[PDB]
């Protein structure tokens, strides 16, 4: 029932079937060999008289040694081959998925535990299916092989001594469990001392100047006394775990190999079948640790698949919704929107506005409010839910999502880097029309040629994959640049103005300015810089729109109360 | 030569040797009876057919495996627990020396770095100590006895192929290097691929918003193909390394023990020394993995050796100077003082002023000249080297380091508390005085009694080990009355003064002010607001001291070009 989800994982790489299944057949073959290499070293041992017609068993023996290790490379190349290549195919339907599927908010709840769980469990998936399972297989072949054989070769009497040994697993095993614990407190008193200095230590100076060093001193005793006296008690528990564990493991030893010999100078049916008996012990002891490792594996892999079916249930749309995008400039109304991350909470009240079509406007909103969530809502990556965010006859939901976000232009604060080179950034802007060879054009347009005039190179020019030696006020110059290459139709700006200060804010208020003299923007960021060049401003407050007009008399009226108490709250 | 560093640093515990010797031979003893075992089964091998003597031999050699048992138990616990008194002996020198001699700039020089070098060093020496000088010389002698009595035992013939084998082991090793160089370059690549991964989540929104969900589909695309590459050779190098090693093992096995029972059987003198000669390899391979730690670790604990004594190398002085304090209120003069923390750079250059005795004097500095540096200098942690910071004639030269700091209540805005309860806290300076039991009517004059009126408990009252629960306002109040009760003969202040305003600051200025009117006060820090109440004012500028005078008029002039243009940066 459980390996379900694990088996249609696995079959959404359909073509892993047949070589699987002939790579773990080979192996079982494999497996079949090393069982009966013993029986081929007891054969040549009982030929003792003839050394030189032992040396036929000898060629023998090697030969079947080169067989079992060509078929074992063989089985081990394919498995491995075929794990990766299902490895590849998990990895890009996630990477499909994750990008495309997955909405804004979903990434917002988790980014790098998304990686983690992607990377760890593909990894999960690997280890199971190249070795856990073939090594699970093959270790149950052996060990009941090994057992059958050991029952025909000795009548009895030495294999059931040997299967009561086990016993010293049970007399061991729980001891070892208690030499574990006890290492794991003392390990916790170690790092409980640990933080004890490094608590008192950077407070020195506080120390010295209090004159009271000393008594520090005698409580840093009690911490060295209080690990001693735990040190004396893992000693003591040392005591009972150090000889008792050799002293089982030993006498388990003597006792089966002391019966060989013994049926070896009795004249029981035994001499051959003792060196036999000894590689067919070391054969069975080996793979107990596959199986327990394969036992382990196998619950950490169904949670790593319970993992990535969740990521793989994801849904969106980009263009299913329609195609009816044709201008794409019309005044802007948001009627009744009342929608935020969950309908319980309700985080958005019935915010309505209107907006006209090439019109600048700006947003004011307070720290905490829903001037975030309204700025993501303006772009679309919530999913209306009772309001409607109309641009014209409510058409939003009628055309692709896709062909609006290609008439819209965005930069929010910081928007640093697609890591690579410039031609990468100039490049996003490549809508199947590939600009021709306009682009180093139009970043003459954009002011951004002359910017860059210092010309490191054009296309070798290397960001870095950090990404850090270039400053913010070059790399929102080229944002702006590739927001004008795109499409300049409609404009949405978190004011990429920050800390630049005069040249830079008015090197991109001469850019914009000229550039969206006929276009439609809206600006969301705090400052009282761009709301000036805005001839509409609205304000944000509790989740509701509270504010409609021009600037400079309403402003000057309207926040003269809240705004401005909201304000001196604001530099206090 | 290398261990002679080591032997002193444990000579520092003297009475440790006569046990610890005691102990490794009885671990010696206990090697040599595991030795003797061996020959006891093979007695017992050989006596095989009847059978009460039969009983008499397992007898034997039950008491000789109790016997093992008993003294490895007793040896193992006298080095356990002479090792525990060695390394409390250890941590309680370094922790003593560390506490009392280094001065505050050795603290500052690395904190973290001096607690695990306090911590991890110790438990590397510990280690040493009980386990891996044992563990090799009892492997040692377990070798060579075991190779001395199989070669008596066995003529050379199975000794001979036994030590031939290691080839098998040479064989071996430069095969699982090229594993563990390939299994790094795939860590690097999972690395590098995830790095890629986590820099593209935080620019979905750019990647979603320039409708470029598919290019950067493919650049993961091709980062998968390229783990998928590297994986294809990993796979190609597995299918090579673990067959080798399956075969090469085994066959060597198959060889020593095949002939040993070649020899059983051929009527060669090996009757039952093919059960010892088992046992004997069995005890051979296994301490095999003690000798290898032993001379791994042995840098380890070098190295932790060389850490601790340079940690005990450092020197400091409390009372070496003199003993001359007398009254401890005479005005405080600087002369020509020129020196930071290395005098090559020289980051102070002849600083001179005058202050008087009994008078509140500010300091005020810039953010990165030298008031930081000054404001150490007059609490002197440093030592001054060619000026003189001069208070009493040069007695200043010649008394008690540290009696001068009893004089000297330290309160700062930054010092949290000493972890423990209010009572700690405002007993901590028992300066032999122990204050009687003055110490809540020392908080109600000092103002802490009231303001602490609330009284959760008075010696309960637990702060916690992280202190969090309580504000910046209320430490910094009774940082302020440990002050008012250590010896309020001289204050010093980096204004405790926050962000509690007027309401707490006015309260406390006040309270200072009627408690510390009469004696002096010295403030350094960045506000206007203790420097009205200080009658003399001074001004730090590239490391020097430039004027003197009172507050008002000489920083409403002096303060109009220069200073004014400092503070204009600090607004902005």
């Amino acid at each position: 029932s459980k390996l379900k989800p694990f088996f249609a994982l696995v079959r959404r790489t359909n073509p892993s079937y047949g070589k699987l299944a002939f790579a773990l057949a080979l192996s079982v073959v494999t497996t079949l060999v090393s069982l009966l290499i013993p029986l081929l070293t007891k054969q040549l041992v009982d030929g003792f008289s003839m050394s030189n017609l032992s040396g036929t068993q000898i060629g023998l023996i090697a030969l079947v040694f080169f067989v079992q290790a060509g078929l074992s490379a063989y089985a081990t190349y394919a498995l491995n081959y075929n794990g990766q290549k299902i490895i590849s195919g998990l990895r890009e339907l996630l990477w499909k998925k994750l990008i495309k599927l997955p909405v804004s908010y979903f990434d917002t709840n988790a980014s790098g535990e998304t990686v983690s769980r992607v990377t760890n469990d593909t990894m999960v998936v690997k280890e199971l299916i190249t070795t856990h399972i073939s090594g699970f297989i093959t270790g149950i072949i052996s060990v009941i092989g090994s057992l059958t054989i050991l029952f025909i070769m000795n009548w009895k009497l030495t294999l059931l001594v040997l299967v009561v040994v086990p016993l010293a697993a049970l007399i061991l095993v729980p001891i070892g469990r208690k030499m574990f614990s006890i290492s794991r407190e003392t390990q916790d008193e170690t790092a409980r001392f640990t933080g004890l200095l490094n608590q008192i230590l950077p407070e020195i100076r506080l120390v010295k100047a209090s004159n009271a060093e000393d008594v520090e001193y005698g409580r840093g005793k009690m911490g060295i006394s209080s690990l001693f006296k735990l040190g004396v008690r893992e000693a003591k528990v040392q005591s009972l775990v150090g000889p008792l564990i050799s002293l089982v493991l030993m006498a388990a030893l003597v006792a089966v190999i002391g019966y060989g010999g013994m049926q070896v100078s009795s004249g029981e049916l035994t001499a051959g079948a003792l060196v036999a008996f000894i590689l067919y012990l070391f054969q069975i002891i080996m793979p107990m640790g596959q199986i327990t490792t394969f036992f382990t594996q196998l619950q950490k892999s169904i949670g790593a698949t319970e993992r990535m079916i969740e990521i793989l249930a994801e849904e969106e749309e980009d263009t299913v919704t329609g195609k009816q995008i044709e201008n794409a400039h019309l005044p802007i109304q948001l009627d009744r929107v009342s929608f935020g991350y969950k309908p319980d909470q309700l985080i958005l009240k019935e915010v309505s506005a209107v907006i006209e079509a090439g019109k600048v406007t700006a947003i004011v909103g307070p720290s905490g409010g829903g001037k975030t969530t309204l700025f993501k809502l303006l772009e679309r990556f919530y999913s209306p839910t009772a309001g409607t965010i109309r641009l014209g006859d409510e058409p939003v939901d009628t055309y692709s999502l896709e062909s609006w976000r290609e008439h819209i232009g965005y930069v929010s604060q910081e928007s640093p880097l697609m890591s690579g080179t410039i031609r990468e950034n100039i490049c996003y802007g490549l809508e199947r029309d590939v600009t021709d060879a306009e682009i180093e054009k139009a970043a003459e347009m954009a002011y951004a040629l002359n910017f860059i005039k210092e010309l490191p190179n054009q296309f070798d020019t290397e960001v870095g994959e950090r990404g850090i030696m270039l400053s913010g006020g070059q790399r929102q110059r080229i944002a702006i640049a590739r927001a004008l290459l795109r499409n300049p139709s409609i404009l949405m700006l978190d004011a990429a103005t920050s800390s630049l200060d005069s040249q830079s804010e008015k090197s991109v208020q001469q850019a914009l300015e000229v550039l969206m003299e006929g276009r439609t923007t809206i600006v969301i960021a705090h400052r009282l810089s761009t709301v000036v060049d805005a001839d509409q401003l609205l304000f944000v407050e509790k989740g509701e729109i509270t504010g409609r007009g021009t600037h400079h008399e309403l402003m000057a009226s309207h926040g003269l109360y809240r705004d401005f108490a909201e304000q001196q709250l604001k530099m206090n």
